[PDB]
């Protein structure tokens, strides 16, 4: 019936922390530390008191033993490796640095007091999401503050399913941006709604799933857009019965850690959430917690801390007198989530013995997940030669000066709140593409095809699922289910290779099972061509600029620009860098053979001047070209024409050469 | 005699977090400051020996206007969404460890830092963070005399009249700039004693009279007044007209105070503390209490002076026992953020933003010395990324500048290293040249500014670190300029001012609200007549190049002294036009060239030749551009460049007209 | 009478620490807190307790007064230094940042502990030599876990010198790459061995010194090789005897801290191996540590960190609540080892007062030490422009792929244990040479002589001395205890300049008394020829496969490229650099006077044009060559092409300017 997993049981049964022998707190503490609020769940939460334990659909555990332990095959990842004799625990994903929520009294003392002495950054970082991640009923301008109303379409979800009011709920995770979620008053993640009657007095039943709710199946994809993607992908669903298991009772409202009406999972904040879209209570201890637990109000009131705020970065009081000490995040907490591949592990017999060269990224079902974007740059170049998130990015500013779109005219949807509006993110820079790759930039310069396009356009494809929405994953395609920014920035150029593979456990191509990136011959990850050239998204602001790219379902341009595959994609970039490969080569070979007869041959003064000039400004030419690395691709003409007159440049000096 | 207003409704509401929380924050210090201020009142020989009177009135300010009042910090409050608009600010002077009021602290002395790290103890011990707070006997620059004449017989010793070193605690300063002084009960120096001394309760106190300064003491004689005066008629030259700033002889000004009407009355806790620290070795505050009002036993018993190890690292550093290891990011001190409401109102694109009409702390009209980071805040750099740590060592800050050997004065000792310096040369890790190729490039050449620095242009010395605004005419760029701006960017225009006045302001001389102006890219800028022509005594780099085009220490020919922005501007515009307009023809040139380069009629060769010489001009474009001074880094240069790219053109063009 | 140093003693009778007056240990307290364990050592170490304190060779007392406080002169630096009135005490090399493993109980939770939540890092750190620095008999299958039998020739040492067994040893220092030392079950550090008999029975004598084990000696420096350095070097020794002091009974087994039969030092490993090859225990206070000593069993079930662990950089139990507090580290602990040279000071007259820049590094005799990459990174133009460690290092994978020699056999060798078995050192790079110097990198990457070589092989050679091994140090010939990397960079250009001097205290060339780096006209530290081109090492991976270099000894080149003196290489040098500089004058000077000539000089359009071309092209070159700054030295066949073609442009718009 209802109990801990069995992970958590058996480190329960054989604890081995620290805090007891050290004094210090440490993985295998946590995971111990959370039997008492399972035991109180078990007996105090509405499910058990007032709906008898029944659910449409199983009711499934999953606590800190299988999110902190199991996930990312870490006892896989563990038995690959020599630590503790491969007989020890690894936490691949999911795991906090400092204290839990279920720790009290703590020495938080709210982002309102650091920004007393730090207006400046509480400014910036107050306009950001990870400011608003968490928010409670009433601070919902952006659709009016009614979370049971349609937000865009009136037949499509509003943000709390139904039955979920907000006197029951403590708190609402996310945006409009992508998606959003609820906790309730008792702490339990929102994996349910109540059909024929409401939570707050215990009414209808508990139904599994329909709990998500989700911007793109909400405002972008109707039954009109879907029916043009089955024109080119003849399973896509298109009825809300089609969307099945992942789907529910109202377009917009999906299942997530869920299926509709066949399973959900019973989790606590403490097990997952936690870790990455935090709250802190101001508790003096906990039972204090457990007699407010179960109302949203006290709850509340009670909050001292909410999101991603200053001390879950820098630690509980920063660097005050009486906190826990002032840290620097490097942002692996919440954005690395590294997964273990013994696929990758399998297919390079040279990797034996060194388990972490065969990590991934946690995949969400095919697609790698948002909050990935660490274990993505941990095999890229750029992590190699010691760039890191801070590298570029501003870690206060994250979402930059976005806004809403005034053309939707949607039931509680209101445009005009800001970032809260807004359906894109523009976090704020330090270091643009072009302040280090200065050739590639020039040649962007030169007007041309792409030549408005932002490097990112290409590079940095929205491969990443934040939703789980496997109903419209068909990643051979480049899509569906595209909402966050990959951060991999190599271009493998093949006419078939992918970057998003099955693994070996899969049997069907639609199973979901053990998915991972592909690693190039240099060991790194990689984006083919088709989510480089002709991904499908709703979520890329430079995409929706630039006539949706090539993607036959976004696209604005003429229909023999749409690209339909991989190999398609190929052959169109083989008709730019096959002829710019062929004249860089005449030249290289070109000046080569002009300096081997310039050692023997002799020729008159002002022959032999213009016989040097030519040979080095045909190689101020390849220079150039060399190093862009691009053969083409970041800008045609320019290039193929300046080839052209060193190819020239050298048949002058050939001549010059015959002549004497 | 009572606390400011704002300290005492912190006082009767608080909310600070020490009981709360047990973390020390804002409004915990506001309260803990209570305790001295009623000991002052008691205690201070102005009131126990000179019955509360004096020659200008008392004005007490502590914590209350020091740290949550300045720089318009209500104003900041309230145009933030922070605590509903109903929080407090702390925009320029605040701690982020415990102040010198709570005792024990866990301090050792940078002596014992040095015992393990000696290499920093010798670079950091020949700074002037080192040196800011010394007691008498440690000011062998002027022969440890502090009561007489440091220059010439008839200017200002250190200490004014009254003020005898075994009732002063320490000096602040150097001969770099000013001096002040702390008098043994730990209240700042904002007055002197006229007709006595105050170590025997005779004469009376007096107002001002109070702070030692270098420039009105050294360099700013009546010849030179007068010589100023010519350009600037209402420039004051004799001691009355130096009126309310002045004082009784050149070289003591008033500061915190007007002379004869008004001082503060404030204790060391409530603001230098900030940044020119000390800290006491006493193990509670009692014997802290019994200790004050005797200048001997503090200073045996101060175990940390000025800006030393443990101010920027804390207490104990990372040893056992210690408090934690800091790495400072300077803006305890050297920040001195200020909000405009001026700046808000003016662009309606900052509303609900509020960080962005930061400006810095002005002393009247000119920015305060120690605002380098709010300065740096809104460049270009900043936005890079770039911090004071990118370009400085943060040890040896002073560098190894000397005494000057043709001074001749009552005291002055010119052989005692940077003690004995009118100037600063910090040591950096980054040069200007080392980031700005292009632009090191075109100035390396021989020419009109070969041999400035880049720094002597794009860093003028624009800041007042003694509010001496009886000699602040801004538009004129001078005369109260001690500190070097850290902005960079200058604008090009003839009358367009980096430092205005507040729309509060009802006279050009009331130093009303003066703040920044921001250019179309939301940046701090400098203005020709600050880059080209200010004046002053505190920039080595202009003392060696002439004096640049100051009309006051220029010693160029007279036609190169600058009186007014659009003199500047002209000269500029004598440069940069004929540049520009080249340039453009060239590259409009190099266009059409390429354009027709899809004409028939024209022999291949022909083509080619046309080609190789619009692709050599386009070097000198991109070198031209990419540089952006249109002349100003090296005109000889960028016209020999540009006249070689304008017969490339004329060349192709007459190729072209035989097509025709 | 056995009692600790002058220096510790002088500190302990007038203690000017801060644990009692502050609460926060600082240096003093450090040195205070060693007399417990020597007063417990003089008790109840088996020298006195079995051996009746005779020893062959003296014994001679080194703790924390010696190495703490003496080491690098640091009482001279302290008289140099305005700090607490010329009065006060510099710890030039050896100091900890936090709790010494004295202090009982600590916060340590050990490294495996880290790696549950920081999987990878774990991985990468557990792949180098921070993680095995320290380990017990039963970890090294690199010798098939045999401690006693020969490694390499049978007729060479073993890693634990005779008399000493695996059950009297608490650990094992070193690998096979260059050293092993040894630590007794008491906790002393292994300066002796037992002859005719076994420690752990009481039997035999102690007798001082054959006590290191040393790679290079016991497998590169047969007496055949030995014999072809002698005929370069006459008095490079060959035979066992000829190692004198040095030596010991079998060649492998040399001494170090000690003088074989003559000296031995008496060291706790809280004196100095603690600071650098760490470890902690996990005890409840100090009563339980002291009962454990002299039991290694008890010792090492007991350790809870071993090595340079991840809380050795980090801070004991990292940012975990009840943990220590977050550190990162710079490595200056470690790999630092500033010592004050009084030459460097009155040889500069401009330095008085300044004792920081008479700072050199830590000399094993006539080499500069190995760990003291920093002090040699402290002057040179890298750390002037801020890099440090960490710009070029991952701090982590310090070791990186390297592999054990195959194709040598030795008694108890065994090659296929990855990382322990190798010879050689490859760190993971976030940085090459080639990422900041593109000029330089481009010239060298044209085919010619040394275009296949790293740029490291020429700026980076081998200088250092790990072992100590003086008996081979000929420092003016490049050779022969070349263990560890120089981090100097500058290479300088001179016939007989040398990098490494004796001090004004020696009498004699090899006398080793106060060596030092010398300091160029730019105050750097800086690589002479002979150690950039002909130098002779057995540690060089890049060396080994370029066919030894110009060494005499170990390269495989032609015998005119085995390079005997500075001289030589110098006139090499010069070669190559004196037809280079003097056609760039030649080029530079035109250009000057052609731009002047268009001053006043009225040319038709068409030849203005081309004299025009001809200058901008040949200005290309000449910022090129004057960026790359080497003179040909990075690739002479290119270099001397592109010049060629500038002393055209030039003869050719001179040419047409004459008309
Ligand atoms: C791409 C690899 C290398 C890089 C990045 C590099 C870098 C440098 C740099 C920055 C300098 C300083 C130049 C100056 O003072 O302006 C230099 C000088 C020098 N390098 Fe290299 N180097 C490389 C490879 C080599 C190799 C393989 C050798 C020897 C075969 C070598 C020998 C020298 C010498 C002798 C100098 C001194 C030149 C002089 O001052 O006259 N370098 N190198
Ligand atoms: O549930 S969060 O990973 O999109
Ligand atoms: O009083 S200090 O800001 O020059
Ligand atoms: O004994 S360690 O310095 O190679
Ligand atoms: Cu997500
Ligand atoms: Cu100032």
């Amino acid at each position: 019936g209802m109990q801990m997993t069995k992970e958590a049981r058996e480190i329960i049964a054989h604890p081995k922390g620290t805090k007891e022998s050290r004094g210090v707190i440490s993985l295998q503490d946590y995971i111990v530390e959370e039997q008492a609020m399972y035991d109180w769940l078990f007996k105090n939460h509405p499910i058990f008191t007032k709906y008898g334990g029944k659910t449409v659909g199983k009711l499934v555990v999953k606590d800190r033993g299988e999110e902190w332990i199991e996930e990312g095959r870490g006892n896989d990842f563990s038995k690959a490796s020599k630590r503790s004799g491969g007989e020890g625990f690894s936490s691949m994903m999911y795991r906090v640095a400092r204290n839990s929520t279920l720790q009290y009294p703590n020495k938080f003392i709210g982002p309102e007091k650091c920004g007393e002495c730090h207006p400046a950054q509480y400014e910036t970082w107050s306009r950001s999401r990870h400011a608003t991640t968490i928010r409670f009923p009433g601070e919902h301008p952006e659709v009016n503050n009614k979370l049971n109303d349609p937000v865009f379409d009136k037949d499509t979800a509003s943000i709390l399913p139904q039955g979920i009011t907000p006197d029951v709920v403590y708190c609402t995770v996310g945006h409009i941006r992508t998606k959003f979620g609820f906790f309730d008053a008792w702490l339990l993640r929102g994996t349910y709604h109540v059909e024929g009657g409401l939570l707050k007095n215990g009414t209808g039943q508990i139904v599994a799933g329909g709990n998500q709710w989700q911007r793109t199946w909400a405002l972008n994809l109707s039954p009109e857009v879907a029916k043009k993607i089955k024109k080119w992908v003849p399973d896509f669903p298109v009825t809300l019965e089609e969307y099945g298991d992942n789907g529910g009772y109202v377009r917009g409202l999906a299942s997530y850690a869920a299926k509709y009406k066949k399973s959900m999972s019973f989790q606590a904040s403490t097990s997952y959430c936690e870790v990455c879209h935090p709250w802190k209570f101001d508790f003096k201890n906990e039972s204090e917690f457990y007699a407010a637990l179960g109302n949203a109000k006290e709850l509340q009131k009670h909050t001292i801390s909410k999101g991603v705020s200053c001390e879950e970065c820098h630690g509980a009081g920063g660097h005050l007198e009486g906190g826990s000490g002032l840290l620097i995040s490097n942002c692996e907490r919440c954005h690395q989530r590294f997964s273990y591949s013994p696929d990758l592990m399998r297919n390079n017999p040279l990797n034996a013995g060194k388990p972490d060269l065969a990590l991934s990224s946690k995949f969400k079902s095919m697609g790698p997940g948002c909050g990935s974007e660490g274990s993505q740059t941990y095999f890229t170049a750029h992590y190699e030669k010691g760039m890191r998130c801070a590298t570029c990015h501003d870690p206060h500013d994250v979402t930059g000066n976005v806004t809403g779109e005034k053309g939707i005219k949607g039931v509680s949807y209101n445009s005009e709140q800001g970032y809260l509006s807004s359906l894109y993110s523009k976090p704020k820079l330090k270091k643009e593409c072009t302040d280090c790759h200065k050739e590639q930039a020039y040649i962007q310069s030169k007007a041309d095809t792409h030549s408005k396009n932002s490097c990112a356009s290409c590079h940095m494809p929205f491969m990443m699922s934040c939703e789980n929405f496997y109903a419209i994953q068909f990643q051979d395609q480049a899509g569906f289910d595209t909402q966050r920014r990959a951060h991999i920035w190599k271009i493998d150029v093949d006419p078939a290779r992918k970057s998003l593979v099955a693994g070996s456990t899969s049997k069907d191509p639609r199973d979901g099972k053990d998915w991972h990136f592909e690693r190039n011959e240099e060991g790194r990850n990689f984006v083919d061509l088709m989510w480089a050239c002709a991904r499908t998204t709703w979520a890329d602001k430079d995409q929706a600029e630039a006539k949706g790219c090539h993607s036959p379902v976004v696209s604005e341009l003429k229909e023999t620009l749409h690209f339909k595959d991989q190999k398609q994609v190929y052959n169109e970039v083989m008709g730019w860098q096959t002829p710019v490969k062929d004249k860089f080569t005449q030249v290289k070979v070109g000046i080569q053979g002009l300096y081997s007869l310039l050692e023997v041959k002799k020729l008159a003064p002002s022959d032999k001047t213009r016989v040097y000039e030519l040979i080095e400004k045909a190689q101020d030419t390849v220079d150039l070209i060399e190093k862009d690395g691009s053969w083409g691709m970041h800008g045609f003409k320019y290039t193929k024409q300046r080839l052209d007159a060193a190819v020239e440049y050298i048949n002058e000096a050939q001549r010059i050469m015959k002549k004497s």
